[PDB]
């Protein structure tokens, strides 16, 4: 007699969950995450944002690395997210608890959160974190300003339907960089034609790819950094590979072609 399985955790490659020191992306923008996952501070004179945490064990090294940046629990403002996966949103409730911040939010995205990442379109039961609300709900090119930082929310359906792209304007040496932090455009394992949970998913995509394409983009930054060919651990070389939005959309929109081609031949 056979009993029921355990649960299994989800497990990840080494270097997602390796510490890494503040890397500087410009005056104002930081990658203090892990090598392998993005989880971007804007720091301002009147306090800070922080863009995706990463997984649900990365809050105290988070919380760590913002200090190292003179950033205290209280001026953490305001969280935003690229899309509430537990690899990206994991430590959100447990920062709203030890921090300020609030979180902003789509609709789509706030209620995934809400979720802890259950009953996922794709993943089901597999991929749950410890769920947390947002504090505010955006509209798609909804701006929100802190400290004079302005993020756009670009809706990029698809990869989740509350996948979102946020764009804004920092400094180097005195002039503008446009940065774009785009989600991911990956759809691990999906099945991607008539499915009764996501029947416009190809849809969504493609006009994502249309999106992302013509994003302000002088620099590109994305969730999981090899997407956009960034090297973390690479140092002053980390960003010097990295693709353009164009170009990232156009290797996402083949990758996809091919997959659509598999799973018809599946
Ligand atoms: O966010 C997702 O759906 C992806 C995840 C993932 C999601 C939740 C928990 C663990 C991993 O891994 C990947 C991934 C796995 C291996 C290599 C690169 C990315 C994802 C992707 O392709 O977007
Ligand atoms: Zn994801
Ligand atoms: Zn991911």
């Amino acid at each position: 007699e056979v009993p029921l399985p355990q649960l299994r955790a989800y497990t990840v490659d080494a270097s997602w969950l390796q510490p890494m020191a503040p890397l500087q992306i410009a005056d104002h923008t930081w990658q203090i995450g892990t090598e392998d996952l993005t989880a971007l501070l804007v720091q301002t004179p009147d306090g800070a944002v922080l863009l995706d945490g990463g997984m649900p064990q990365m809050a105290s090294h988070l919380l760590d690395n913002m200090k190292a940046r003179g950033v205290t629990p209280r001026d953490l403002r305001l969280i935003l997210l690229s899309h509430a996966h537990a690899d990206h949103a994991g430590p959100v409730a447990e920062l709203k608890r030890r921090t300020g911040a609030k979180v902003a939010a789509n609709a789509e995205s706030a209620v995934l959160l809400a979720r802890g990442g259950s009953d996922d379109l794709h993943f089901g039961d597999g991929i749950t974190y410890p769920p947390a609300n947002a504090d505010r709900i955006v509209m798609d090119g909804e701006v929100i300003t802190v400290g004079g930082i302005v993020f756009t929310a670009h809706f990029m359906a698809g990869h989740t339907p509350g996948s979102t792209a946020w764009t804004w304007t920092d400094t180097r040496n005195g002039k503008p960089v446009r940065i774009a932090y785009a989600d991911s455009l990956s759809a691990p394992g999906y099945q991607l034609q008539g499915n009764p949970r996501y029947p416009h998913l190809i849809e969504d995509y493609r006009r994502s790819f249309a999106t992302v394409r013509a994003l302000p983009c002088d620099v590109l930054l994305t969730p999981h950094p090899g997407a956009s060919n960034w090297d973390y651990a690479a140092g002053a070389r980390a960003g010097a590979k990295a693709l353009t939005c164009k170009a990232y959309a156009d290797a996402a929109e083949q990758k996809f072609d091919g997959q659509l081609a598999k799973e018809t031949a599946g």
